């Protein structure tokens, strides 16, 4: 049975400077996200580990989830370089034919003072590979919205994540 890896890059941009964002979005996601999108994210909970490399998180969704949750395994976190890698491993985007999805995200400092969020997504496939543009671009939008909500919030809370 054919094993393979579908790979998809995209970027977003943001006014928020890289480090604030990293603290908010990566480092306190568990807390900050449910606060600002309770429609779409009920809860977030660490099943195992500190929360560094090797941790397993269950994230629990509200409306607009096929399965109503995911689990993530954190592969790495680099606070100094502002990068993050993990793997979706059980739940929402997966199936018999998509064993796993890997994300790696690099925040980079744009011109001038702002940020560029670079994400690379890696679909570990089994068997024939059908991966619909929809399911993928639908995903882009979800994340794009979510980052927009973070910008907005953080701009309304400048005493935070400094």
């Amino acid at each position: 049975a054919m094993a393979g890896v579908y790979t998809y890059e995209n970027e977003f941009t943001s006014d928020i400077p890289a480090p604030k964002l990293f603290k908010a979005f990566v480092l306190d996601a568990d807390n900050l996200i449910p606060k600002i999108a309770p429609q779409a994210v009920k809860c977030a909970e660490i099943l195992e580990g500190d929360g560094g490399p090797g941790t397993i998180k269950k994230i629990t969704f509200g409306e607009g989830s096929h399965y109503g949750y995911v689990k993530h395994k954190i592969h790495s976190i680099d606070k100094v370089n502002h990068t993050y890698s993990y793997s979706l491993i059980e739940g929402d985007a997966l199936s018999e034919n998509i064993e796993k999805i890997d994300y790696e995200t690099k925040l980079v400092s744009a011109p001038h003072g702002g940020t560029i969020i670079k994400t690379t997504s890696k679909y570990h496939t089994k068997g024939d590979v059908e991966i619909k543009e929809e399911h993928v671009k639908a995903g882009k939008e979800k994340a794009a919205h979510l980052f927009k909500l973070i910008e907005g919030y953080l701009k309304d809370h400048p005493s935070e994540y400094n």
